[PDB]
């Protein structure tokens, strides 16, 4: 699939050292909702590849990574836009479609950033 694998190890280099919108998952491989989103969240990473980055991170196993991002319920979908230090909480539907959209919205205030 399109979408990234992030780890404690990889996070900085990939998302924090990036100029490109970053969505990211954070998961645990149990969680219902997280399966559902699974696929949907694959059509997005492919519907969205080479324009936006995408993501998931195990936060049942890199529970450190999933606690530095104040993560509590699963799934938790963090945007990571101009200032990689300050990622928004994504909140919308859980389908391909609602994220592309959301997608778009964060990277056009992304490409604002850099024009401006």
């Amino acid at each position: 699939d399109d979408v990234i694998e992030l780890t404690p190890s990889n996070f900085n280099r990939e998302v924090i050292q990036s100029d490109s919108l970053w969505l990211v998952e954070f998961y645990a491989p149990w969680c219902g909702h997280c399966q559902r989103l699974t696929p949907e969240w694959k059509k997005a990473a492919t519907a969205l590849k080479d324009v936006v980055k995408v993501g998931a991170v195990d936060a049942d196993k890199h529970h450190s990574l999933g606690g530095q991002y104040g993560v509590q319920g699963f799934p938790t979908i963090k945007i990571f836009g101009s200032n990689k230090n300050r990622p928004e909480d994504y909140q919308g539907g859980r389908t391909g479609e609602a994220i592309v959209d959301a997608a778009l919205s964060a990277l056009r205030q992304l490409v604002k950033d850099r024009l401006g």
